[PDB]
């Protein structure tokens, strides 16, 4: 098969986020239309190897912030597809921004929602930016060579 | 004497959001470089007048959603400036998306934060999309004819 | 009192096209939110004054074509609003292209259809690019300072 | 060889359209730089499997129209190359729009004209959006890995 | 009576550059379609007032560079028109970049060349990005409300 | 490995330019993440085979200039990556423009500087457009499948 690369848009700040993250990453490893090795994973592309957790003084460093912001934008713009791991109860402003950038860069925008949450209401603008929204259990078999437009089968506020 | 129009980006989903919203609107009324009458306020431009809070039957109507999403994008693209009323503790995914769209449409992107919150950490991607970020009490006097790039005097996460 | 400029998108290749053209121009003269004098009219901006109808020697001149094409794109990109005078039975490929360019340049895209034709089916892609579609008799009073998204009250094919 | 995907921009509303469609599709099947399987063919991507011919009531459904319009845009934006099967005597507004969108998305824009019609006049804006225009008989051997800019060897009005 | 704002694109690194700069600024002061007061002049918008010529300690500060680069992009994107003061014998890479950004932001791109140099060859890519190119002595009277595409009356290389 | 294509942005007007050109081309031949055959090399894509050196009358031909400019833009837009061979002492306005276009087209923008010059000051706008800047000796081993954002380790004016 041909393979496409993605940007792994996913929060890592809550238990539900980290669960969905692990699940989505596992689904991508099993999906044969995805080149995960050459995809952009934010958490493995930390500027200069420095760990924002082990040294939180870097959250006042404007150079760190500039480089990290730009790395993410670059990760979106140089890969085929924008993936948003999306928790309806824990909606993320950063992801929202990235979705808007992905749209502007002409990328397919795919949201993935945990099966337990699929159907719960999501922000209108999330509903609208997305080209499609699927459940976590569909991610391993999603054909990224033939991405199509569809509507969320769920609520929007 | 020259005046600019804005898109009023703001959540309306919490008490702090609604407080900041009311404050920002009052600041705009007093700002002599702003034409507020010809500006786009999402809450007054929802398809058919309906708000999914006041009429929850439209929470699954895809026509309402399509038209409302598109009207907001149109409100961003046809106005001079993008405004984001921004609560650091209650960040909004919808606004995040709109910030990214505004960037893509070449708009000055100004965040306004309540004075009581100015300085609190904001999402890196919000920090990065923004051209500038000011406090609520600066909004009435901000010169929208000479908008400049500046860094938030505050943290990111 | 604020005024917007437009690009006058319209075919001039049939009797119905020319009729609608004349009507739309008269409506614009009477509309107080339009600065028609500073607007771009393709037919008056062809390279060197020449019209391939009035001087068919320029039908193979690539310089004339380059300059005229570029001037039209420039006329779209430097004006506030994109207008498409639109005959459902005599749709125009050139205008279609210009609608797509206008979309890409972040312009409000307004179709105007002769009252006698308003409601007739229009191409899906015209329906979709457009932000709104109105009847000729609405054009003189349309408020270009507060342009909104609306759906055609009519069919597509 | 490396292979590129396309969007199959072609009308299906006249005898000449359907002839050129069949020919262009055959040429693509034989072209070794094209991955036709993973290309976007509108007519095989009808929303929800519903047949606009067998159920023409869906031409008043705004959801059907929204999804179909968006699928086409998505088909253009997620594929490498924009292909416009172009009949000079039957110029298509929908294709025109799609050409403008393709330009905006940074795609190579290739028009293909039946050999019997190559040379006949085409709209200036079609001439201008295109990066190249070739005859149907050149399509099977076109090297899509090395697409180049050239001018139509033909008239433009 | 309507006025446009500009971005003052110009090198300041040679005697001819500085001469042309002074001349162009004087022309703009006298041009009644230009609002010079609300226009963006890079040299007066450098981060913190500092010029790497007057304070060379900032020649390795990445914060100064980030903010100054971003302010210039912002100055281009929030003003109506892109101006390039252009010396054919002393072409400037920085201005070149800014011309390309201006193009991407849908701005009219006007080059102005000292009368003594008008006609000398200019880089092809400068020739191509530009919408028009005029002589210094035309700048005071140029009608920025009706900007049109025209070709340089001069050579390229 | 997956391979990416590039646009070979490099002047050919000085001894230092031609040296860096030869070196960069050699590095690309040895880099296994690059498909050089299907990359766009300006100097081998001269319009219609005509040699601007052997026939310098074509530098007044507007058709030659139109086609050549458009070929370059096309070469940037249809390839994966923008490469700028960059001489700090011989900065090129044409390259600058192309860098701005590449940014606008969503491309990774890589500057390459001869090792003997790496560290010398470069224009701010060059520093800013670039996603990364490396030395000639790093080009053969650069992983174009995982391009990342970084800052020039050098001066900027
Ligand atoms: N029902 C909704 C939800 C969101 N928004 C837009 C406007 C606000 O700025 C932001 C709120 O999340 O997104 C909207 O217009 N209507
Ligand atoms: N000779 C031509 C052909 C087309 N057009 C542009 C302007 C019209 O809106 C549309 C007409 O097809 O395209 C033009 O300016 N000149
Ligand atoms: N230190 C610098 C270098 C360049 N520029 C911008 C503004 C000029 O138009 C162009 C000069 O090279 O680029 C700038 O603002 N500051
Ligand atoms: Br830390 C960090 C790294 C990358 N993206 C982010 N978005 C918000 N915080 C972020
Ligand atoms: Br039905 C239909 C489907 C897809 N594209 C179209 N353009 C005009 N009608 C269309
Ligand atoms: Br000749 C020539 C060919 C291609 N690009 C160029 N840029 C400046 N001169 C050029
Ligand atoms: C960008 C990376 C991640 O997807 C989000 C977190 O807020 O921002
Ligand atoms: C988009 C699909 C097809 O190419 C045209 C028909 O008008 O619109
Ligand atoms: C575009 C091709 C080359 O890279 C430069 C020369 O000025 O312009």
């Amino acid at each position: 098969m041909p393979k496409k690369t993605i940007y792994f848009g996913a929060g890592w700040f809550t238990d539900r986020q980290n669960k969905a993250y692990k699940e989505a990453m596992e689904a991508l490893k099993e999906n044969p239309t995805i080149d995960l090795e050459n995809s952009y994973v934010p958490l493995d592309n930390q500027y200069k190897g420095i760990r924002v957790d082990e040294h939180p003084e870097y959250l006042h460093d404007k150079v760190w912030a500039t480089a990290t912001y730009n790395n993410d934008l670059n990760g979106i713009k140089t890969n085929d597809i924008m993936l948003g791991v999306y928790i309806p109860d824990e909606e993320d402003v950063g992801l929202g921004m990235e979705l808007g950038y992905a749209l502007s860069q002409g990328k397919y925008v795919l949201l993935v929602i945990p099966d337990e949450d699929y159907g719960k209401p999501i922000n209108l603008m999330s509903w609208g930016v997305s080209d499609n929204v699927i459940k976590m259990s569909q991610l391993k078999d999603f054909n990224f060579n033939k991405p199509r437009f569809d509507f969320y089968e769920g609520a929007v506020y």
